[PDB]
């Protein structure tokens, strides 16, 4: 249980990352 | 076989991410 | 107490990656 | 020796989606 | 110290891919 605590913890932020990494894609299409 | 379930249940999102960026990228292409 | 050292370790630099991408991405709206 | 297999055959596909990664950014000069 | 090895393995060519992409990401700036 406190293993897969540790590994939801990074996904946790991760999911921040990716999804302002397709936003930040998206954004570049700005024309 | 418990640890390799949450090795993969990482990846199974991971491959929609990628995925993901591929098709960003490649719609980056709109010209 | 080591385990979680080691994977907080990674995430350090990892913060360092991430900024800097989101960094260059908007850098590259330069226009 | 389990272990590292394991590791390994993240990488695996993991030079993939790297490989990619760089083909696409270049493709993007498309200029 | 086997398991710190391993992760410091991935992390080495990691420093690569980082690198490159930064590298990559700034070349697309050729304007």
């Amino acid at each position: 249980e406190t293993g897969t605590l540790i590994v939801n913890s990074v996904l946790l932020f991760l999911a921040f990352v990716v999804f302002l990494l397709v936003t930040l894609a998206i954004l570049t299409a700005l024309r």
